[PDB]
């Protein structure tokens, strides 16, 4: 059909529409076994950790129910691809041109809008844009749940109010970049240790066992109480979900 049809204008202004959307939309299994083998809590699954409570025996061990993510810890860069990122949170499309995510999916970051609060990313629900604070890559400690970054006291508090035995996390100070805290709450006691920052780029909470990434400082204290009232079990999950505000991505003429 010989028809010349209405394909491209060229360039042209920025007009309002705040798009807005929101559905139950989640439910993901990437999960696997690391271990970190010691004394028994009461709980069920696999990954030699935690004894499972002797009632039930199913897997005879428990871990993955908590944290199967553990073997992303010390996974180092990507599976094959190192700037492979992954979902921090499940996000809803707000419109059609943004892209609705699963929590915990690898996903794959093309490029971030003009003030980088949005990214043209890849899911295996399809494609669209996805906002920097509901995804990180898999190089960086923030896809682990432990690791929720600028958190202030009151804030570690809050996210180890329903927290168990051997709860955990990390944060940041906000108000002082690259000063850390482990908030470890075992017998019902919110605990704080210092994760000091040696000179060289080393985190280490005891003086005594210096470790080159953070991932080995969790590792390390989550196999042995090396410092810790107890090993870090429970790792204590995000927060908030941020309020992303009437933002059309970057596409106002994007292809």
């Amino acid at each position: 059909m010989g028809q010349q049809p209405g394909k491209v204008l060229g360039d042209q202004r920025r007009p309002s529409l705040p798009a807005l959307h929101f559905i139950k939309g989640a439910g993901k299994r990437e999960s696997s076994r690391h271990g970190g083998p010691h004394c028994n809590v009461f709980v069920e699954h696999e990954a030699l950790q935690r004894p499972v409570a002797s009632d039930f025996e199913p897997q005879g061990l428990s871990e993955a129910a908590r944290w199967n993510s553990k073997e992303n810890l010390l996974a180092g860069p990507s599976e094959n691809d190192p700037n492979l990122f992954v979902a921090l949170y499940d996000f809803v499309a707000s419109g059609d041109n943004t892209l609705s995510i699963t929590k915990g999916e690898k996903l794959r970051v093309l490029g971030y809008n003009h003030n980088g609060e949005w990214a043209e990313a890849q899911t295996k629900n399809g494609q669209g844009w996805v906002p920097s604070n509901y995804i990180t890559p898999v190089n960086s400690l923030e896809k682990h749940s432990w690791y929720h970054g600028p958190v202030s006291r009151n804030a570690a508090e809050y996210l180890l109010s329903s927290g168990i035995n051997g709860s955990f996390l990390v944060r940041e100070s906000e108000s002082s970049p690259g000063q850390r805290s482990i908030s470890l709450r075992y017998e019902g006691r919110v605990y704080h240790y210092r994760i000091n920052t040696a000179s060289d780029g080393k985190l280490y909470v005891s003086s005594e066992s210096r470790f080159n990434t953070l991932a080995e400082l969790v590792h390390h204290h989550s196999t042995v109480a090396d410092g810790l009232i107890t090993t870090l079990h429970y790792p204590a999950p995000k927060r908030n979900k941020p309020t992303v505000y009437g933002v059309s991505p970057n596409y106002d003429k994007w292809e």
